[PDB]
């Protein structure tokens, strides 16, 4: 079946170079560092090399040669993707980024002086699908941390990990209406939602309590590389000093807990409250951070991998809260306009997710009064008007 | 060969299989190869004690560097806490010579600002290449490390510590520069910089002062494999 | 509690100015309980930094001279008190205790005063 | 400058005048140059060991040798009576190593055979110059050196030395050995045979095998100054 479309790719000849056929791959959307195809890339590798003829391929070759990535060649060659005509998608996108490049904003970041030093006309945005096409422009591959933006994973973590149940025994599922700085409880003394501060310190206090801060980071990273797709996921400890020599509404917020009790027995705050500044403090790019709100907006499943990461009812419960409480008081208005699960954060990153279909990564040091990027904002507010 | 005995203490350094092994080269033009396993990260645990020393001696003169570090040999393992006959470290390479240099490097600077500036510096002498770190590895040995911590208590108790530091900070500020990882391919970029007079093997940019690297080479030369060195000089007798 | 009733309760304050000081100024005693830490030569689940603080917790007891007159006398008695004459040690941990500060009970001063004065 | 502290023990080494003080230099190839009073003769106490061990390690091979001495710097004066891991002495320069290298040059023949052997070996490496022998520094620092019988004796006591070996004997023999006595012009000669690949640069003739020339420079490179070899390499970083 892949002579067919091999000769489709060819004009009547039975010999095919290298070169077209790297050609019009990017058109399909599918990158050549895909693990999926690394047998088939493999391939190209040793048959360069080793060719005797210089550059060709052919097609008997490409027969033998692939034993296992059959399938996703022919799905993708055959534009049996779920985003076909990808050329007019990037088109549109890089439309709708000049466009949100016209906008101004400011107010980049007042505490954290770490976060501070950042331009504020940086701006990038990346692109990936669930079967595996993905495209970024701009400042796609400077770090940057992922300050708010890992409340959801922690909170799909802690859930895969522990139980529904378990997990919202402490905490619970509503919207607080108010800024995630602000201090204060529900009418049962509890956080209002894993996604404000509060809830998001009680989430931690939950997963592997018996161990140490040691192996739990060891865990939780192993479980973000594995959602990541082995991508870059590094560690800013610059921005880790900063926020803990200087964030004190944290520290209110977390001894307040410890006064209301809401912890679960035998555990340390300051402890759980170091290791939440840690796991805030883990840095990204926006082409690794695009492989994440992909794996969720499938069914827990990597589209770079292939494996499984997290159970349904966590992707069903993470994405929910999402779409409720995602954009602290701005999500009522975000599920009028948009109405897409997002989170957002105070780094300027912002996980939107199209659920069953893409997943999307938007950076933007420069803020609103209320927490969220301006030229993210208004990227997704184009977006949904365009397509 | 096999060897064994991988790492007792700082657990996190145990979980390395111990069959791993790589080897990476770069000369002074530019001429770089690697085998192995020279893609994996791994902890750069005492190998920065001669980059951090260089640091200390380019911002501060050397005179001023070692006033309140010696320039000779201990004789004893790193991790024996004891001071010469004036009762300072003997060297920048054993901890307590490391947590003096750290305690010198922007005194009157918090440690966000002291990690960013040390991390700037070090990138520019990587060429821009991969220098991340591990925080799995530094949740590690400062909960698990009490020697430093003893070595730390006892320097300031010994009063050796320049005026208005806090030891606790500095210790941990310590931790961190053990705690930065680097593959060997990005490692192989270091050791060239300073094999060089002071300038990138890759960029060619001004990076270090000459007699900071003939100061480092010097102390690397002398006591830069512990109690090792004088065989290390005798057999192979290189930096 | 326990050191008043030994007393017969007498005069047994706490001076925190200087539990203040000897915290904030007191460095070898913590690089001593960081190197018993890094040997493992404590119980099992113990924190290290509780016990210095509570051991200089009772370092910073103050008495009187008329206070501690009643100290090293129920020890000086069968383990019973002087004055209330209720039962406060047992008679072994006395004998322990005397034996010891007849060893070791002068740092390197010891043996002279047990070559001199001979006593605990 | 002035500088002070001439000599307390040993009281023959104390009636040398403090304003004495003279250089002579000579080089590989052959021309040499002396200022001031470099005629007055002067004892070799503790500069012959080098030479001792180079001759020990031309005769017997350098694994032979460093069987039972180490090759690891002391870090504390070569008065100090300690010994390393092993229970060795940790380096030829210091005096347990001198001790145990002194016993084991022609270990079958009494002391009247090796010291004619030694001296023979002194003489071609001298090119037939002045090596003489002062017997006042002899008879003094064996009637007044106690410092080196304990460390005979300890060392007697971890049983390091070689098979049917006598203390007493062995330690006079190093006695007479660090009791030799050469002027400046003459000692200028050596340090230039093994300046050379171990050819002496007055008579052309060879010497020392190039492998101990090798051993002896980079041990005296490496703890060739006592507690200064660090200083001495940080700031001359010359053997
Ligand atoms: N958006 C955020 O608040 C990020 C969480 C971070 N720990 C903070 O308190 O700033």
């Amino acid at each position: 079946l892949e002579d067919l479309l091999f000769y489709t790719i060819a004009e009547g000849q039975e010999k095919i170079p290298v070169h077209k056929f790297i050609t019009a791959l990017k058109s399909t959307g599918l990158r050549t560092s895909d693990p999926r195809l690394k047998e088939c890339m493999d391939m190209l590798r040793l048959t360069l090399q080793t060719t005797s003829d210089g550059v060709m391929l052919d097609k008997d070759l490409f027969k033998k040669c692939v034993q296992s990535n059959i399938v996703l060649l022919t799905q993708a060659f055959r534009r049996k993707f779920v985003i076909p005509d990808f050329m007019s998608f990037t088109s549109h996108i890089d439309e709708l980024y000049e466009s949100a490049k016209k906008q101004s904003g400011g107010k980049v970041a007042d505490y954290i002086p770490q976060l501070a030093k950042f331009s504020p006309d940086l701006w990038g945005v990346s692109v990936c699908t669930v079967d595996g096409q993905r495209h970024s422009t701009g400042d796609t591959k400077v770090p940057f941390c992922l300050q708010s933006c890992v409340k959801p994973l922690k909170y799909a973590i802690a859930v895969n990990d522990l139980g529904t149940e378990y997990v919202h025994r402490y905490v619970g599922k509503e919207p607080s209406g108010l800024r995630f700085n602000k201090l204060f409880l529900n009418e049962d003394d509890k956080p209002h939602n894993p996604m404000v501060n509060a809830g998001a310190i009680v989430v931690t206090s939950l997963i592997k309590q018996g161990v140490n801060n040691a192996e739990k980071f060891d865990y939780v990273m192993q479980f973000l590389n594995k959602m990541a797709g082995n991508e870059y996921v590094g560690f800013s400890n610059a921005t880790f000093q900063s926020e803990r020599e200087s964030g004190d509404r944290n520290f209110a917020i977390g001894y307040y807990l410890k006064e209301k009790k809401c912890f679960p027995e035998g555990t340390d705050m300051v402890g759980i409250l170091d290791f939440y500044f840690q796991l805030c403090s883990i840095e990204v790019t926006c082409e690794s951070a695009s492989v994440m709100a992909a794996t969720l907006a499938n069914g827990g499943f990597c589209p770079i991998t292939g494996e499984r990461v997290l159970s349904p009812e966590a992707v069903r419960n993470t994405l929910s809260l999402m779409h409720s409480c995602g954009m602290w008081d701005f999500s009522g208005q975000f599920a009028f306009h948009v109405g897409l699960p997002a989170k957002s954060g105070v780094a300027g990153g912002i996980l939107l997710v199209v659920p069953n279909v893409m997943g999307m990564m938007c950076w933007s040091p420069p803020l609103d009064k209320m927490g969220n990027s301006v030229k993210g904002i208004h990227f997704c507010h184009d977006l949904v008007s365009l397509c």
